[PDB]
């Protein structure tokens, strides 16, 4: 029995729609969903979503509360749909795909993900939800999340972290390592061998390895030093170069936050969404030095350092494709004289 | 069980409001509600009040579908609030009241008119609705009609005419005349003596008398020979002056009607309402004559040939109140050697 | 003492601004003004412009409410704002012009017409208002209108039609028909020789000579007997050809008119504003002829006559400008053994 | 002389509206006031409320700039509107009341509180205004705030702390504490014995007593040690078990600060409003241990010491009503062996 | 090749407008521009103009990407609009000017700023794009900045800060001082003798000199005794009063500063705008103090200790004109036994 006013009891009692029964007065007013709380509304919702304000309205509501695969993961997957839940994205607060099975009438192609409209489509499955393994067993296309062992299926280890209610973390109290699987037309894929982002901000970013302790704690020559990467362009792609009015490289998110602790800058996100290499329009607020589209990726140090340190440098460009977030980065190698001028994330 | 998804329900399936079970999937998009009808969206309703597009909705989807009294008589009448029910006011297509009694939550104040908030508010009631003639009885404050007779209460005889989902009609399936009662602080009203005005349209205009049919289709001169008509001003009060740049009288609907088959003309209803007195920028297209601000009034010919005959010529000037509708109406009548120079409802 | 409350007060009591005193309770929604009468919202304005929902509603409370130019007329002649009053274009309910003088502060660009920011541009200048005539003489570029002579300055005989609210009429009670003046850098202009569109509508279409009664009265091929009109395509041109599945000519709206009482037809007034030539996708509804661009002109058929006949018909295709309204109006000649094939109103 | 663009010229002039004469040009865009600073629209107002924008921005302009009782105290007293002044509700964006009296005519009820239609409501009455004890003793129903004794009416010593433009502050240059009275049914009632809630921030915690200054210096298990709080399970309601996937307790304020210096979490505000018990959705960043609606109380931490160690440990369950900022507050106790298993704002 | 579809390419691929060709399927919904990355909708701009919003988007698109002069600058200038650019206010999310010349088909006035239309405006050129010197030549209105010298144009060395993509900074990588020339009828201007706002935030504040230095670390009467500020009323104009209702003085950046280490206050930007001079609703958490308008300037501290002991101090009360941003900045002085009382920037 859904209704927009069941909904929003939900929202109000449960903090999310939990299947409750009830309907608590509401009021839609341009994009925003209110609630009579005593004789004046109160703000539930503000759509920020092109779909309909009260659509995205039970879809929000409806979105996974459990520690979720991050959007970027589902993507590079080619993951289209969800089954019987909504994988909402908080970085663009909306969700993350565009129809439902089981969720919502507005939304939904299908009630179950067994339906023909669903065989095409890379249906996500969660095994941590009663049935959803032989779900997708017998989908013919879909992503697969399990806490453990599924018989006779092949694991791909997944990140270490997860999205709980739009935050990434490492759980202690949750399980957010999952093992994941992949279904092509029938035919189960082997997921890639492949390196995974950190997940991490600028303003709250902490070493995950001893060789991050030491970059962002010594000095620039001192680090290069201990770690043998001399002839590696560190200086210009991991610590960035303020000084022509366009900045020089700062592609690795610890490089920008070793920046960010000595003097502040600005980093305009153009195309505000998860994406395993991000870009921004980066002003440097202490030299002027800027640029329009700065990538920059979020590696453990030393990931990124065995990455380049096993690259041939005899030619002067070529495109090395990396396996980060099950996807295939492209990046450009810039060499000279057997050492590197230049690797960056291969901007397309 | 009051929810957005069952009224639509209610609207697709029964025309309108029918206490039916079951849903529809609904999406509203800015002021307009819509249905899925197999794939594509359907529009339902397009918000035109001043209340949240859902609420004034339900609202809608809940208005009287019986024939019910002119917003006009409800007005001169003192209506605050209907019980339980929503007169639908089709003229300015949104409610005729601000808040319910036992209608819809948003608006409701009170779930039964008996409730101590609905005491000193003039509440609606009508008797066809088992309950509401004790209701009003017990009312400190309120309005009744009902078909027949109320033992002991002294009825009011209304207009012949209701509105039936925004006709205004004289009933001939359906009651349309009602009587008329009023309670100020428990005390019974004595209805004032009043006229009524006869709510017609200038596309399908229809004399309701003798005088009248005489007058649409006898001449100017002949029409007031007949009817003794000489020296009270008819000429401009009532067929209108259209020589000079600013338009002679014509403020009787009447008037406005004969003169509409000849040529046409725009009535620019700058404060559309329902009113006894009605004001329109008038444009004559045949002449050019204009006038900003032309009271009109539907009184029967008859009736307002009564009320210029029935007042003293001898003042230049003097405002001459007419009970209409209930109301008492501001009338100016200006005079010179014994012979009405103007009349009509008076500007203030 | 100009205020949002104090135009809606004018045009609650007076129909339009009427520069009164006195304040009326609104609330602004969307792009509607409205106005409490009596506990409920009364809707007063809908904003159907680029501008503020305030700024347009208070620009058309000061619409000109005299007979002025048609618009068309004004943007034939360059006129880029009025002086002290707001030419409402009620074709595209909207202002005629971007800017004002002297008439509303968020759009005046200045308060007198003498001021600098003025002398570049063409103001409109109404000779019917005192000062006009004497600011236009000052004027460095500029439009006059008078009823009568202006001594020294050679006069130009307007159209017969105005607007009046909206309203294209040849006035009887009211002047319609002004001289007309034009000024570029100080020098007194010498408009051209000028035909004028009739500014006639399909549904109310009345001939205004013997040939327009002769046209619409007569067949086809005895009106084009009684007129010489052999061998100049009127067949095709006024007539129309509604046997193919393009729709052949149908150029001047006395054609439509006649086409009219016999058979309906849909015409799509894709560019909704006025204009010497309209175009319009039109789709006859007898025969399913129909064209995209169907350019469409009123003129008088005599004036239509007289130009066709005018004309060498002796090349294959060549442009044929006539000044009407003032403009340059190209239209296109197409002949085949010294007879008129087709000759329309020019696509470019 | 009420008008937009006077109340704009205010805001513009005066930071506020101070009943100053003047006028600026307004544009009204959306649900955003604007207005002309030097040919550029500057921003003035975003209207957040479900009232027209023009109707927010007067009330918004005209909202009370002393310290006032916050919103969470006003709403536990019952206040239905204010006499002659707003409260502006900053944690809303809204004004605290729907009506006014003697403010804006669009939201006014009546213009003094004196008037019939206010009888029935709880009139808000600042004693630090002339005339308002005195209209209090004539009001039906009211809250009347004071600095100092009113003859013969018994006080109530309000809370420390005021808002004063939506700064939640204890007053050193300014008086915020404040004595209440209430009357229902033109009876003073006697307020209750009552704690308040410290309106303190996560981002800014300061303690206010030695046991609170103890608590977020000591160690868990030394600072329970200190204060006898064996068998009162403070290591659950206070301090929080982030070790399972439910969160366990976490209710005080004190608590969630002592986390918040350690590790971040996110508090998802689901009911965006002032109340003396307040509901987040609450996920620990660290462990990931998250609740769907933990009730959080900000009591002075020897209040809620106080509260729990006054308790009954004899049952399994039962409900204990606690008055907080003068409304029954009811709290569940779980109880086990005579030793408190858990204390929480129950949930309803 | 200009389109909505073009920008939106640009702006996905190139981080801003940058002359590529191509096209990413662009949404509109309301106010906000959308992009379809796989499937789901990126927002790409949020429109906070009153321009219509894909009019907006370009020319936020197209904005100047190198340091440019504050906007407060160009306002004090005098500057309508720019030459083939569009300055960006980053304060109020919007285009610093009105109208464009070689920029945006809709809001273009001129394409380029030669055409006559321009000659009345005063254009602002940048001397560092091609051909922008001499366009400044024969503008008969304009200002200029350059990097070096203008061969016979007398120079205006301007601040050393510039805006960068919304960062005000001074430049090291690149150049942010740059020489200023202005033109008024024909005719070059002598820009004044003027002192410059250091464009300082309360967040971020560091001193630019010792005097600075000592003003944040030193006590109030020692940096008084110091720097011999003995009856120049810094504790009241720099130090601020908050031991009254109202605040007294507090009208030095560098005053709230240093208050804002020690306690939070609130500062009300009612007109946000780039100004020399800002006004500020100031409510101080601390004591309670508050000021409606507390305008405040961000001077060097040594520059406003200059302007004060260069005053005369024999009168009660005069106005002291000060050019600061090119602007004269009216200060009222008050005095009393030869000693200040209070200077602030004058309100009018
Ligand atoms: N990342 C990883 O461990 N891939 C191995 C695999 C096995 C089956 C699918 O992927
Ligand atoms: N309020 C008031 O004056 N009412 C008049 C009345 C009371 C009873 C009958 O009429
Ligand atoms: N700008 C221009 O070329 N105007 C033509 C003109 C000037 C005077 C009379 O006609
Ligand atoms: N909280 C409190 O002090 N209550 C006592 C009281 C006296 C009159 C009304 O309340
Ligand atoms: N600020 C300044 O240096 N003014 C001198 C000047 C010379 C020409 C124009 O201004």
């Amino acid at each position: 029995a859904m209704s927009l006013e069941n909904v929003a009891f939900n929202v109000v009692n449960k903090g999310h729609f939990d299947g409750q029964q009830g309907e608590v007065p509401v009021s839609i007013i341009n994009n925003t969903v209110y609630t009579k709380v005593d004789g004046v509304d109160v703000e539930l919702f503000e759509n920020k979503t092109t779909l309909p304000v009260n659509v995205a309205f039970e879809l929000w509501a409806k979105r996974n509360i459990k520690p979720v695969p991050e959007v970027k993961i589902l993507n590079n997957l080619g993951v289209d749909i969800a089954a019987n839940t909504v994988i909402w994205d908080y970085k663009r607060d909306a969700p993350a795909h565009i129809s439902t099975i089981g969720v919502c009438s507005m939304t939904d192609i299908a009630k179950k993900p067994t339906e023909t409209i669903c065989a095409p489509l890379t249906v996500f499955f969660d095994g941590r939800v009663d049935g959803q393994v032989d779900l997708f067993r017998n989908a013919r296309n879909g992503v697969l999340i399990t806490e453990g062992s599924v018989k006779g299926l092949q694991p791909s280890v997944g990140p270490k972290q997860a999205s709980l209610n739009g935050v990434t973390l490492i759980g202690e109290a949750v399980k957010t390592q999952f093992n994941y699987y992949k279904k092509v037309d029938g035919v189960v894929q082997q997921l890639p061998e492949t390196y995974f982002t950190q997940s991490r901000n600028l303003q709250e970013f902490k070493p995950r390895s001893q060789m991050e302790i030491d970059f962002l704690e010594l000095a620039m020559d001192e680090f290069i030093e201990r770690y043998k990467l001399e002839g590696y362009a560190f200086e210009h792609i991991v610590y960035g170069d303020f000084s022509h009015s366009q900045l020089g490289g700062l592609h690795l998110l610890i490089g920008l936050a070793k920046r960010f602790k000595e003097s502040p800058f600005e980093l305009e996100d153009f195309i505000p969404m998860d994406s395993t290499v991000k870009n921004y329009f980066i002003t440097d607020a202490q030299t002027g030095s800027s640029k329009c589209v700065c990538s920059v990726i979020d590696l453990l140090l030393d990931d990124f350092v065995e990455i380049i340190k096993s690259q041939d440098l005899s030619v002067v460009s070529k495109v090395v494709k990396v396996t980060i977030d099950y996807t295939e980065i492209s990046f450009m190698l810039w060499c000279k004289d057997g050492h590197v001028e230049t690797f960056y994330p291969k901007l397309q």
